């Protein structure tokens, strides 16, 4: 389960978000997608040893965020931490933080489901302020 902390956050504000990826498989993984929520706009990642960073807009004006390995990934007894900065929505919602986690095999983990499903994605609860 991909979870991107604080799981609760003000409107209005740039938060400092931390998502950890465990490894679920005993396998690498090589690559995550992050989905920026509706309304939250993507300002800065941080850099981290082993990975590159880039962003993508894509048509519907929806923004993700992709850390691909460049040395081993993430295996198998780990997790590791992303962090990054976003601006908040401006009004109290539910951010849900779709979630893609690709391993070594060609597989694709979509951590993209509800609160029952198998694979959820992690959510913000983002209150007034
Ligand atoms: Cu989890």
């Amino acid at each position: 389960h991909v979870s991107v902390k604080p799981a609760e956050s003000a409107a209005g504000s740039w938060e400092t978000y931390t998502m950890k990826v465990p490894s679920e498989k005993n396998l690498p993984t090589t690559k995550v997608v992050l989905k920026m929520p509706k309304d939250v706009e993507f300002q800065q990642y941080e850099p981290i040893p082993g990975w590159k960073v880039s962003t993508q807009k894509h048509d519907d004006k929806s923004v993700s965020v992709t850390w691909e390995a460049t040395d081993g990934g993430i295996q198998e007894g780990q997790f590791q931490q992303f962090t990054f900065v976003a601006k908040n929505p401006d009004k109290a919602e539910e951010a849900a933080w779709d979630a893609y986690q690709y391993y070594k095999d060609g597989s694709i983990v979509e951590f993209t489901g509800d609160e029952d499903a198998d694979t959820p994605h992690s959510i913000t609860n983002i209150t007034s302020a």
